[PDB]
């Protein structure tokens, strides 16, 4: 659905695109998942040739804020699902200030203002290996987990993240920490089972894939879906007991060679043919509701028995709070403590 329409970026945005032909992306939302976007962005706008740098998130912001520092050649877009670290960059100037004419609908805790945007609404999920582990005997709770976890055939077969390597693992792990108490008993758990902590979700997906591990906690919903598309033996479970969502910050260099060509892509990503897209196609959480395809809020909403079991993160400036060093001390001390 909405296959055909056209973002309402305004014709001078578009025209000034033309006379830049190019667009600089930094981002973590694996090409894998992304390519779909990158070619329907194309078919819009075959002039702009789109350079797509796949990057770690803590990679993506240290290379930005020093080619910045250095007055250097950086991206026009940055595109990132480390939600601190994104709202952290665009409340300290690296943010080209635009009001996209696709986000007027966009609540107030999914927008900076004008400064960076919600681009997804992307759930943290377990997966597993079906040839290990049977649909019916994985729990759905963080305590039927922590149950599963004690057994003697679940030691050394578990991934997670590991927060101090991946910025968005510690989004999640913090957000997840913060708002369920069960968090705490299924931390020990980890510890219980032997927990291998993993930078990336490839890597993880890459263990669960082979058997070395035959359950992850806490990776994207999205690339789960995606990989269940070619690896039929990959089964997802939701979270029953509450759901963290994380929303995919975008937002354009202040400094951009190519600012329109990135409010573009800004516009087309939060239009509703590239949400469309989004839950149809690239198999990514879309944010919009009105949406068709199997990776949309109404989908979540029922895998999770509500909207209110999901735990949105937003996109603002009080969740730069996770990088206060005394709450990012209580979160880590916690952590190393449960999983060693
Ligand atoms: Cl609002
Ligand atoms: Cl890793
Ligand atoms: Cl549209
Ligand atoms: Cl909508
Ligand atoms: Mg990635």
């Amino acid at each position: 659905m909405m296959q055909q329409s056209r973002p309402a970026s305004d014709p001078q945005v578009v025209e000034a695109a033309r006379k830049e032909g190019r667009l600089i992306i930094y981002s973590s939302t694996d090409q894998s998942s992304a390519q779909a976007l990158l070619d329907d962005f194309r078919k819009l706008y075959p002039f702009i040739q789109i350079e797509y740098n796949d990057l770690g998130t803590q990679a993506i912001y240290d290379r930005f804020v020093s080619e910045t520092a250095a007055g250097a050649s950086s991206a026009d877009l940055l595109w990132s699902s480390a939600m601190e670290l994104q709202v952290k960059l665009a409340s300290e100037g690296y943010a080209l200030p635009y009001d996209s004419p696709e986000a007027k609908n966009w609540p107030a805790n999914a927008r900076l203002g004008n400064l960076a945007y919600s681009t997804t609404l992307e759930p943290a999920v377990v997966v597993y290996n079906k040839r290990f582990l049977k649909p019916e005997e994985v729990p759905t709770t963080r305590e039927g987990l922590a149950r599963l976890l004690q057994e003697p055939r679940m030691r050394g077969r578990v991934a997670t993240w590991d927060p101090e390597r991946s910025a968005v693992g510690f989004t999640i792990l913090k957000a997840d920490y913060d708002r369920f108490p069960a968090f705490q008993e299924l931390a020990r758990a980890f510890g219980k089972a032997q927990a291998a902590l993993y930078s990336s979700t490839g890597a993880a997906f890459e263990k669960v894939i082979s058997g070395e591990h035959y359950l992850a906690y806490g990776f994207f919903g999205s690339y789960a879906l995606l990989r269940q598309r070619t690896v039929k033996d990959l089964g997802i479970a939701y979270l029953t007991d509450g759901t963290v969502a994380i929303q995919r910050v975008a937002f354009i260099n202040k400094r951009a060679a190519h600012p329109n060509a990135a409010k573009l892509f800004l516009d087309y990503l939060l239009s509703l043919r590239g949400q469309n897209l989004m839950a149809y196609t690239a198999l990514i959480f879309a944010r919009r509701e009105t949406v068709v395809g199997e990776a949309t809020p109404q989908a979540l909403y029922k895998a999770v028995g509500g909207k209110d079991k999901v735990y949105a993160i937003p996109v603002s400036t009080e969740i730069l709070k996770n990088l206060d060093p005394a709450e990012r001390m209580r979160f880590l001390t916690f952590w190393r403590q449960a999983v060693r």
